[PDB]
C-alpha cells in the first residue's frame, strides 16, 4: 500500500566543509563510528566541478559511445536465456541521445519530461514492479571511461575525490595490487533512465563502494548495516521460500545466485521482520558509501550519470577474511588476493613504529590491530601446518616461493605464503589439505613452495602478538 515508502528513515547526510573534505578514506574514517551502524551514508561535495560531465564526456574523450544492456523489470518472470538474450539485447548510444530516448520515455509515461517529486517516483517505482505492464528498462552498467575532468584547475577533478584517484590512496588497501581489476582498481561509469535499478545485493569480497552522482535525476538507494547482513539474508531466505518474495524455487544452492532469481522486493518485506532499512536520495554532486557486507538495492528517477568504484581499508580485513571464507565454501575464485594484502600490510606495519604510534584516529587503530591480528593468525596457522608437514615426510621437496598469489586447485583459496606444488605443475593446493589423501595423476612427490622471508615475517608476527590490543 506504500505508506512504508516515506516513513523509511534516512541514512545520515554528512556536509563537510572544504577543509574537512580531506580524501574519502581519511574522511570515512573520522566518521566511521556512527556511519557504519547504517551501512550507507551521503556526503555532500563542498566542491563543484568547473568542466561538467556531459563537457567532459564530449570534449576531453573522443566520440565516447557506450552500449547498453536491458534489464527486465521483474526479474522472477524470466527464464535463464531471456537474461542472456536480455544482457545482449542492448543497443549504442552516444550522451546525448541517450538523455533524449530516456526523455521521451518520460514524457510519454507522464506526459511531461520535467523530473517529479522524489516521493512520487518512489511509489510509482515500487508500483510498477508490482503490476506494472513495462517489461524492461534500459541502462549502461560498469561502462569504462570517467567523467571527472582531468582538466588541472577542476576542483573536484584535481581533488582526492575524483574516483580514479581513490584506489592509490595511502589508505586505500588495494593501492597494493599490482594487477588492475575493472570497478576495483579504476571507477566505472553508470548511465540510467526512470527505474533502471540496482537490485540487493554487497559488493564482491564485502568490500566498501563509493559512488559519485555527476548529472541528472535523483538515485534513491535502500541500505542495510553490515551488522544486519545475516538476518537480511535470513528473512529473505523465509521469504522466498513463503513467496512473500516472488522468484522461481531455490532448489538449494547460494543466496548469492537465489538472489540473482529474485523480483527486486520493496523494504516493507524487511521491515516487517524487524531488518534496518535506511534510505538515501542522492542528487548530482553527492557521493553515497556503502560499507563491507552492506546490502543495498536502488534505482533511478530518469536519466542520469554517475561513477562508482569499490574499495578497502585497514578495518574491512575482518569482512574480506568471512568473504574469503564463503569464496571457499562456494568454492569460487576470490576477486582479491586477501592473504597477500594481509601480509604486505603487516609487514608494512612492523617496518615503521613512530609513524602510526604517535598520531592515530580510532577507526584507523582499529584497522591497524585487525591487519596484525589476521596476519598473528596467518602466521600461526602456516607455523603448524608447515610442522606437520614436515613431520609426515611426505613433502620432501622445498623450493623459495617468488610468485605472486597463486589458486589452490581443489578448494580456490589464495595462496601467498605458502603452497604445495605437484609434479606437472597443473594441481597446486594449498596448506589446508591432507597431502596423503591427495590423488594426483601426475605423481606422489611434493613440493612445497614457501614465501622467502618466512622468518621475518615470523618475527613481526611474534612482536604483534605481544601488543595490547592483539588479542586472539
Ligand atoms: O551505480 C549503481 O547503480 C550501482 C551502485 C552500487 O551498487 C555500488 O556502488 O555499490
Ligand atoms: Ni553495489
Ligand atoms: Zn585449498
Ligand atoms: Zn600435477
Amino acid at each position: 500500500d506504500l505508506k512504508w515508502t516515506e516513513r523509511l528513515p534516512e541514512c545520515p547526510v554528512y556536509r563537510p566543509t572544504k577543509e574537512e573534505f580531506e580524501d574519502p578514506l581519511t574522511y570515512l574514517q573520522k566518521i566511521f563510528p556512527e556511519a557504519s551502524k547504517y551501512g550507507i551514508c551521503k556526503i555532500v561535495s563542498p566542491l563543484t566541478a568547473t568542466v561538467p560531465a556531459g563537457a567532459v564526456l564530449m570534449k576531453e574523450k573522443s566520440n565516447f559511445k557506450f552500449t547498453t544492456r536491458v534489464q527486465p523489470l521483474r526479474l522472477a518472470e524470466w527464464d535463464s536465456d531471456d537474461k542472456v538474450t536480455f544482457f545482449m539485447s542492448g543497443r549504442t548510444y552516444t550522451f546525448r541521445d541517450y538523455e533524449k530516448m530516456a526523455n521521451k520515455v518520460f514524457a510519454r509515461r507522464y506526459c511531461s519530461g520535467g523530473s517529479l517529486p522524489d516521493s512520487f517516483l518512489e511509489k510509482e517505482f515500487w508500483k510498477e514492479i508490482a503490476c506494472g505492464k513495462t517489461e524492461t528498462v534500459e541502462y549502461a552498467c560498469d561502462v569504462d571511461g570517467s567523467a571527472f575532468s582531468s582538466a588541472p584547475g577542476d576542483p573536484l577533478g584535481s581533488s582526492k575525490w575524483n574516483l580514479n584517484k581513490v584506489s592509490r590512496l595511502p589508505k586505500s588497501t588495494l593501492r597494493l595490487l599490482e594487477t588492475s581489476i575493472p570497478g576495483v582498481t579504476e571507477p566505472m561509469l553508470y548511465i540510467g533512465m526512470l527505474f533502471s535499478m540496482f537490485a540487493w545485493h554487497v559488493e564482491d569480497h564485502y568490500l566498501y563502494s563509493i559512488n559519485y552522482q555527476h548529472c541528472g535525476a535523483s538515485k534513491t538507494w535502500y541500505g542495510i548495516p553490515g551488522s544486519a547482513a545475516l538476518k537480511f539474508e535470513k528473512v529473505v531466505k523465509e521469504c522466498v521460500y513463503n513467496d512473500d518474495i516472488l522468484s522461481t524455487n531455490g532448489e538449494d544452492g547460494a543466496f548469492d545466485v537465489l538472489l540473482g532469481k529474485t523480483t527486486i522486493f520493496p523494504p516493507k518485506t524487511l521491515l516487517d521482520h524487524n531488518v534496518p532499512v535506511y534510505k538515501a536520495v542522492q542528487k548530482p554532486g553527492e557521493f553515497v558509501v556503502t560499507f563491507p557486507r552492506a546490502y543495498h538495492a536502488g534505482f533511478s528517477h530518469g536519466f542520469n550519470c554517475g561513477e562508482a568504484v569499490n574499495f578497502a581499508m585497514g578495518d574491512w580485513f575482518p569482512f574480506g577474511a568471512i568473504a574469503s571464507c564463503r569464496y571457499a565454501h562456494l568454492n569460487r575464485v576470490p576477486l582479491l588476493p586477501h592473504e597477500e594484502l594481509i601480509c604486505k600490510e603487516a609487514m608494512l606495519l612492523n617496518s615503521s613504529s613512530k609513524s602510526e604510534n604517535l598520531d592515530l584516529t580510532p577507526t584507523e587503530l582499529s584497522g591497524q590491530r585487525s591487519i596484525k591480528t589476521a596476519f598473528v593468525h596467518l602466521i600461526r596457522f602456516l607455523h603448524l601446518a608447515r610442522w606437520s608437514l614436515m613431520k609426515s615426510g611426505l613433502c620432501t621437496g622445498l623450493v623459495s616461493n617468488t610468485y605472486g598469489t597463486i589458486v589452490c586447485s581443489l578448494c580456490k583459496r589464495d595462496c601467498y605464503l605458502a603452497f604445495i606444488n605437484c609434479e606437472c605443475y597443473s594441481h597446486p593446493v594449498c596448506l589446508r589439505h591432507d597431502v596423503k589423501k591427495l590423488d594426483l595423476p601426475c605423481g606422489t612427490t611434493h613440493t612445497l613452495y614457501l614465501r622467502d622471508n618466512i622468518e621475518d615475517m615470523e618475527a613481526a608476527a611474534m612482536k604483534f602478538e605481544k601488543e595490547d590490543g592483539v588479542s586472539d
